[PDB]
């Protein structure tokens, strides 16, 4: 018999929830029956007792049984995401390695929205760069066929997350509600590049990663970046074919030479573009570099839906991959053939 | 750095103790309605798990206290106590008229609560607990007890009784009652089910210099009873002592759980008068217990006497008070008090 006393209660005295009692938590919330304070207790308890896969899993899977889907046999079955869940944040390096990877012929289906102010949102970076980021799924669609990138609008594919992203902007706080970003995409890209700041909810995104039919990296910069970083190791949980394979990673090793944390950090949406601009022309520096290192990494995820191309080879040709797609002009021109497909309505 | 939600709350969510002053400015939002009901709820929240000190709810509870209506300059004895917990027949409501009757003043506070609380069995008894400051002054000096009706004392606090409501699970703000008594009593019983809190409870009363015995019973009761052994802190001169207490030591039966349960206000009133009647079992002997131990408080605001011989006392007086028919009286002159009102 579940309630909101019986699961608070549960989470408050740090026990596991049973199985289906996150289910039931979520589904009050997606349907406008969970209180503003019982939502928010829900998100902090959760947080605090640390969630675990199975639940975030349950989370997860409601919040997806509300969404808008994608029209039928409209994304491709390899399409990727390339995004993290937060930090500051690194929307500037995951904005600009989704372009990459969808100029290097990966096709890339992205997820999010606006931020309430200034440390830019995913689709912020977008709309200052000119890219119609408000379109329903058949435009999306069209988008991923034409263009071979599409973004779902959190607003617009979620409509039903309102009561749950009112409540989070009244608390500020970070929750268990942002891990579901990259496990709520409605596009359902089944590869990916999903970054976490923490190393431990980090391990439990693979966990639900793992369980479906998913290949995946979940990366976590030992810097505590939301992405692979350029300024120490990285961990990397790799997920393919139900199982995980947790490793640590050095970009050394592919000659990347150290570069310091003030360097890779995302700014405004403005600030993000101009980056944005000057990388796909071709600047050299540690911002490029980054960007290509967790492109790269998209595309190796990509690969282990099909390859089974071995690890250091993948990664060598994802490094290629993602460095020619900047030299000889893809992305920027990918970028610009974006931009025109939502002035054309 | 100027306080915020998601500065405080990022701050419990990492487990960590508040700065000095961020407990004292969340409650202020909360009590001037400033604070929006998933803020309340996830303060609430974060408080809990986290396990606050000492400092924090001192800070809650000295916020919500200003706030609150105050009764009237020097009506309310110096020597006064409270008889109460944290959250089965209204122990603690007998105990307090039984304490009156030793000749101990006593002020209560609480709320209406199926199950009766205090304040509803009062009412089924006859006796007035809406009343103003003015009329609960009066009722200390004439009757020797008066109750505080919450609702009526902070009315501020009512935002942050909407989300109690609204989200069930005990929180920190479940502490705040026994600290936040508008009487401000400086001695007291006060009964907490859980020990790590009750720890707490014992050192924001230590910090204001009360005599108080905060009780937890090793079986889970917000109050002393002859089932289990119970842990006791003995706080007095701002100092704590931390005591293992056996009802058995003094004699009494071991009794069941089952027998001291509650039922619906008027079960509970016709509890209230049997034992006020001088019936023996059980239920006397648990408020003769809790009566006992706020005597030992209320010595404790004098002298600082040898703890089992105080506790012998203090049990001979709760014992007289009842033998002698003084509760019973003290009850039927509570009651009189309130009918005498209207006219
Ligand atoms: N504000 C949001 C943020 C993320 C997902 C959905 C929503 C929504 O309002 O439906
Ligand atoms: N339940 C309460 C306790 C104290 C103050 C106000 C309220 C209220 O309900 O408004």
């Amino acid at each position: 018999v579940p309630s909101w006393p019986q699961i608070l209660g549960r989470l408050t005295d740090n026990r596991d929830l049973a199985r289906g009692q996150a289910a039931w938590a979520m589904d009050q919330i997606m349907t406008g029956n969970a209180r503003p304070a019982q939502i928010a207790a829900f998100a902090v308890a959760m947080t605090m007792k640390a969630p675990t896969a199975d639940e975030v899993g349950e989370l997860a899977g409601v919040m997806l049984s509300h969404a808008h889907p994608l029209p039928a046999d409209t994304v491709p079955d390899d399409a990727v995401d390339v995004v993290g869940t937060g930090g500051v944040n690194t929307v500037n390096l995951s904005t600009m390695a989704a372009i990459v990877v969808a100029a290097a012929g990966v096709p890339v289906v992205k997820h999010g929205n606006r931020a309430a102010s200034s440390l830019s949102g995913g689709a912020d970076t977008l709309e200052a760069l000119g890219v119609r980021i408000d379109l329903g799924p058949d435009l999306v669609a069209r988008s991923l066929a034409e263009v071979g990138i599409g973004f779902c609008f959190a607003p617009r594919f979620h409509p039903s997350y309102r009561h749950a992203a009112a409540v989070r902007r009244e608390i500020g706080v970070p929750t268990v509600f942002n891990l579901l970003g990259p496990l709520t995409n409605p596009a359902r890209p089944r590869a990916g590049l999903i970054g976490c700041a923490f190393a431990d909810l980090a391990e439990v995104m693979a966990g639900v990663f793992a369980a479906r039919r998913s290949s995946v990296l979940v990366v976590h910069g030992d810097d505590g970046l939301d992405e692979l970083t350029t300024t120490t190791t990285s961990t990397i949980w790799r997920v393919a074919a139900g199982s995980v394979d947790k490793l640590t990673f050095d970009p050394a090793g592919f000659g990347f030479a150290r570069a310091q944390l003030d360097q890779l950090a995302g700014g405004d949406a403005q600030a993000n573009a101009a980056a944005v601009r000057a990388v796909l022309g071709g600047a050299r520096g540690p911002v490029r570099d980054a960007v290509v290192l967790n492109a790269a990494g998209a595309i190796v995820a990509h690969a282990g839906l099909s390859s089974r191309a071995e690890w250091l080879p993948a990664w060598e040709e994802g490094l290629r991959r993602a460095s020619a797609a900047i030299d000889t002009g893809a992305a920027e021109q990918l970028l610009a053939r974006w931009v025109r497909f939502g002035r054309q309505i």
